[PDB]
């Protein structure tokens, strides 16, 4: 019933975040909506210049949301250098009906300084419907040409029942055409054309729409329209009119300079049709309700508490709300559990490369995914270990959204309890990732830091849209039984780790208060693991089924936890004693197979040339795995050893932040140097949190923690802040000398941890 409201909420949204500006609704085959736009200035630019897919090059300033709940809607800004154009798209939803209510955008464009006063912008509205039993028509023009005013689209499907969709005629100069041509195609206007195409590539816009384009020159061409005295490019590049019933619909306008127009979407079930009066007020109103809870949710304490970390803050938290995704479609994945895959000779990265080669891998599904994302322009798909950290803010902001996503995460489970660690779901999906990067392999893990939001949730629980957003804390009876559906999964999950990322006591001279808790991660190469999500961290060398990694086991332990919080709340005390008995034997293994005395860390374990177990040390985040997890007591001795690696500026701690790799190691800045020095914000965000874990209770760590805890919380914060204030954007990493942001950008993505950072009282 909380369930019916929250599908009812969620169903409609931008929810494209691969594209500049679309819709579609939470449904696979549906209704989806996406803009386009490019000036013309000549006979072949506009191919060149069209915008479409997100991207990021020098010909794009940048390009974000200032403002966004999916509940509600937003507004998002796009600052296009090439096309000399700052766009705006405002999105806004209006309950109502039995559909999922309706929505409704406002695109806004305006000329920058330097473009061309009389620039000529083509702008479209594509639209398109997959489904066997469904209808959608342009409602023919009065006019002999095109459309003097708005363009209306009827439609009809079993999801959304009875639709209308309207584009209006907008304001802004229309550009007219003294040509020969304009007898036949109009002097300029509006234009619709109403295609067919099988369903399955109908997400294939741009192409769909330079068919059209090229099927119009070749037209001009075929009747003696020629350099003798050549129509403006505008009207070259113009679509005949030819509205009708179709699966895909093409609203095309030319415009002269400055111009707006509306996508006004009533379904029809609800009250009245939508306006552009309602589209203006609704817009307010969500920009109202989105500043106070943004005070409410995320007051920033000393010293960011000025008004331009404010701004910084709702920039980086809006950008990561607002890439929530709605994907749909086939997966690639290896079924062939080749036993070359179980690792467990000497060499065994030879032998799965052999396995691999067989290619057995087909597509599956189809799966729905709905999750946000840590990249638009690079990698707009779930990835599981970031999706823990990127839940973090949006949970403090919705929790029934960010239960919600972790629904739709643990929906995808196998059988077996596992989750692919990156999901490419469908061919628009995979249009983004090359042939060779696409295949899932169900013996790869991937840290489960969807974990980290369920137990803020578990404690939020012990301790129509304002309702809906909390109603999952709120009704402790609804919180439960969400507990109660996902535990199993969970537990499935657990197992699963314990039958697939086993490590090898047993087979070895190892000595160890349990037989039993030790863990390998699967899938590694000479140079990389990247499973573990740290890629090319140093591992022991070379790679070895006597391997054992302290980050895995670490995150064993985050796993079991919160297995005990959940069954002790379910009352499952046969499972409650298990996993006690569990926890103890890791606090006794982490010490007794990963801890260095010499070193003053946990390390990674290998076996000998010689069979014996060596611990292979390399200092930096792996080194620090059962403090960041959360694993430590507060008077432990080597959690104070760990404070000093921390603290120590020669090792880890830069002015930027912590670096991923102490500076004192032999693989510091080698290589691709990808978690070899950079500051990533994940880890240093677990760091913060249990720096002030330690600092906020009795102990003889608190005053260092304490201090610690004050200025990487600084340090991190305003590194990025500084990057943002200066370049426009959130980093995937930052530069320990320099400080400067590095690697891909629009890294929203768990960069935008600051929010919550800047947020404190943990
Ligand atoms: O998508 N591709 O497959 C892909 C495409 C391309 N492109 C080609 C064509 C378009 C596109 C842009 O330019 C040329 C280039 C390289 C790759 N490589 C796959 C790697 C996926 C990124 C992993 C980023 N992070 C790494 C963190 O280490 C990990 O922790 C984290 O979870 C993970 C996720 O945030």
């Amino acid at each position: 019933e909380i369930g019916r409201l929250n599908n009812q909420s969620l169903l409609w949204g931008p929810y494209r975040p691969n594209i500049y500006f679309g819709t579609r609704p939470r449904i696979g085959k549906s209704l989806m909506t996406g803009l386009m736009w490019g000036k013309i200035e000549s006979y072949t630019d506009f191919q060149h210049t069209v915008r479409y897919t997100c991207e990021q090059n020098e010909g794009m300033k940048g390009y974000g949301w200032d403002e966004y709940d999916p509940r509600r809607g937003g507004i998002q800004s796009i600052h296009d250098i090439q096309n000399g154009l700052d766009i705006t798209t405002s999105f806004v939803k209006i309950p109502g009906g039995a559909h999922g209510g309706s929505w409704a955008a406002r695109i806004k464009g305006t000329l920058n300084d330097d473009a061309p006063k009389d620039q000529k912008t083509i702008v479209v509205f594509y639209v398109s419907q997959e489904g066997e039993n469904s209808e959608l028509e342009a409602v023919p023009s009065e006019n002999e040409f095109g459309y003097e005013g708005d363009v209306i689209l009827k439609g009809r499907s079993e999801a959304l029942g009875n639709y209308k969709l309207v584009v209006t005629k907008g304001k802004g100069v229309i550009p007219q055409s003294d040509h020969d041509l304009s007898r036949l195609r109009g002097p300029g206007q509006t234009v619709v054309q109403s295609l067919t195409y099988p369903d399955e590539v109908l997400w294939q816009a741009k192409p769909i729409l330079f068919q059209q384009l090229k099927a119009g020159i070749d037209w001009l061409v075929e009747n003696k329209y020629d350099v003798a005295d050549p129509p403006p490019p505008w009207q070259v590049y113009l679509l005949a009119n030819k509205p009708g019933s179709g699966n895909v619909h093409i609203v095309q306008k030319v415009f002269e300079g400055d111009f707006e127009f509306d996508i006004l979407f009533s379904s029809e079930s609800a009250g009245k049709e939508v306006t552009s009066k309602d589209l203006e007020r609704e817009v307010k109103q969500a920009t109202e309700v989105f500043g106070e809870r943004f005070a409410r949710v995320f007051d920033l304490k000393a010293p960011f508490q000025g008004d331009n970390y404010k701004k910084f803050g709702k920039s980086m938290f809006s950008n990561l709300i607002g890439g929530i995704g709605y994907f749909y479609g086939h997966s690639l994945v290896d079924r062939s559990y080749a036993p070359e895959y179980d690792e467990e000779n000497e060499g065994f990265w030879e032998d799965a490369a052999e396995a691999r080669a067989r290619h057995q891998e087909a597509l599956e599904g189809p799966y729905e995914l709905f999750t946000s994302i840590p990249s638009r322009p690079f990698f707009p798909r779930g990835f599981l270990w970031d999706e823990g950290f990127h839940l973090l803010p949006i949970a403090d902001w919705d929790i029934d959204l960010a239960l919600e996503i972790i629904k739709s995460w643990y929906n995808l489970m196998d059988e077996d309890g596992w989750i692919a660690r990156e999901q490419i779901l469908g061919a628009e999906a995979r249009s983004k990732v090359p042939k060779e990067f696409q295949t899932q392999y169900p013996h790869y893990a991937n840290p489960p830091t969807l974990f980290l939001v369920l137990d803020n949730f578990v404690e939020r629980l012990r301790k129509l849209d304002e309702t809906l957003s909390t109603a999952s804390v709120d009704n402790p009876e609804v919180g439960l039984e969400y507990l109660r559906r996902l535990y199993p999964l969970l537990r499935r999950q657990f197992d699963w780790f314990r039958k697939t990322q086993a490590g090898d006591i047993k087979s070895y001279d190892r000595e160890a208060y349990s037989t039993k808790e030790a863990y390998r991660w699967r899938g590694r190469t000479v140079s990389h693991c990247l499973t573990s999500g740290l890629d090319d961290y140093p591992r022991p060398q070379p790679p070895h089924p006597g391997e054992l990694h302290v980050d895995l086991m670490s995150w064993v332990g985050v796993m079991v936890k919160s297995l005990i919080s959940i069954g002790s709340l379910l009352g499952a005390t046969e499972d409650v004693e298990f996993y006690t008995k569990v926890l103890d034997a890791i606090e006794h293994n982490l010490d007794d197979l990963h801890w260095s005395e010499k070193e003053g860390c946990y390390c990674d374990a290998t076996i000998d040339e010689f069979e014996e177990h060596k611990l292979v040390c390399h200092k930096g985040y792996i080194s620090l795995f059962p403090f960041l997890t959360g694993l430590l007591k507060p008077d432990s001795p080597k959690l104070g050893k760990l404070l000093a690696l921390i603290g120590d500026e020669s090792e880890l701690w830069s002015p930027y932040g912590l670096r991923s790799l102490s500076k004192k190691d032999e693989f510091y800045g080698t290589a691709e140097n990808y978690w070899r020095s950079p500051v990533w914000i994940n880890i240093n965000y677990l760091a913060i949190v249990q720096l002030y874990n330690i600092a906020t209770q009795d102990g003889p760590y608190k005053e260092t923690a304490r201090d610690l805890y004050t200025r990487l919380r600084k340090n991190i914060v305003e590194t990025v802040y500084r990057n943002w204030e200066e370049t426009g954007f959130a980093w995937e990493q930052y530069n320990p000398e320099t400080g400067k942001g590095q690697r891909t950008q629009h890294f929203t993505g768990w960069t935008s941890l600051v929010v919550k950072i800047m947020s404190g009282h943990h």
